DNA sequence: CAGCTCTGTACGTGAGCAGTGGACAGCT
DNA sequence: AGCTGTCCACTGCTCAGTACAGAGCTG
């Protein structure tokens, strides 16, 4: 229990999606856990190695934390959503239905608020977004950047290792962060290439 | 065969937990 | 000195997706 509340107290709670527009990158994750809907914000948990790989890149380039999140959008331009709005536990306690079920809510999503890049923060859900939304299952799938932009707009797709700890290959937020240096410089070089 | 999908299985760090015990001040 | 308590340093845990092998497919 987390300060005595109920593991299904939180399986009903919710975590708002923090959505704006003209937003330079939308971090989208699985689906928040126990912690997040516990919380009311993004990314808490001791763990995950977010807000760390967000110092360390110098993305954030000040320490912050999950209460800083609804700052994010106005200073930094990140925003933040889910693959599946639905509260839950892990990965593996989600199943394909709610996954495409996200993913169709996602790309409408994505295809509203319309930012310049659009990071998922997973392996896996891109995995599905990517044969869902494009139709398109490439064996040998790789992090970074990506071929396809969503539908209707110009919004590139990046993918980088989940910012949970439980990934084995990526041990410490020095594994991960390299990803976030290169984020950085996707956004830079989108910025630069807009105002030529 | 060859390739593709599906299931299950195993894997590292470091933060936080309860339990443990040594240090140690306040007593008489 | 002897006893008893709090406090804290420290212990041993447990816990927050991904790659891949192999069974079961289909071409
Ligand atoms: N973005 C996320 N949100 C969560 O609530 N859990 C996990 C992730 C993730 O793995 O990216």
């Amino acid at each position: 229990s987390f300060n005595g509340v109920s593991e299904a107290e939180l399986l009903t709670k919710t975590l708002p999606d923090i959505l704006t527009f003209n937003l330079d990158i939308v971090i989208i994750g699985i689906a928040p856990g126990l912690m997040a809907a516990y919380k009311g914000h993004h990314y808490p948990g001791p763990g995950n190695h977010f807000w760390k790989c967000l110092f360390m890149s110098g993305l954030s380039e000040v320490q912050l934390n999950h209460m800083d999140d609804h700052t994010l959008p106005g200073k930094y331009g990140i925003g933040f959503t889910n693959m599946v709005e639905r509260t839950t536990p892990g990965s593996k306690d989600l199943s394909s239905k709610e996954f495409r079920e996200g993913g169709r809510i996602l790309v409408q999503k994505l295809q509203k608020y319309q930012p310049r890049i659009a990071v998922f923060n997973g392996k896996c859900i891109y995995e599905i977004f990517s044969k869902e939304v494009f139709g398109v299952k490439v064996k040998n799938l790789e992090f970074g950047l990506q071929p396809h932009k969503i539908p209707d707009t110009e919004t590139l797709c990046y993918v980088m290792p989940s910012s949970s700890a439980r990934c084995a290959q990526f041990p410490r937020a020095q594994d991960k962060v390299h990803y976030y240096i290169k984020l950085k410089d996707l956004r830079d070089q989108l910025k630069g290439i807009e105002r030529n």
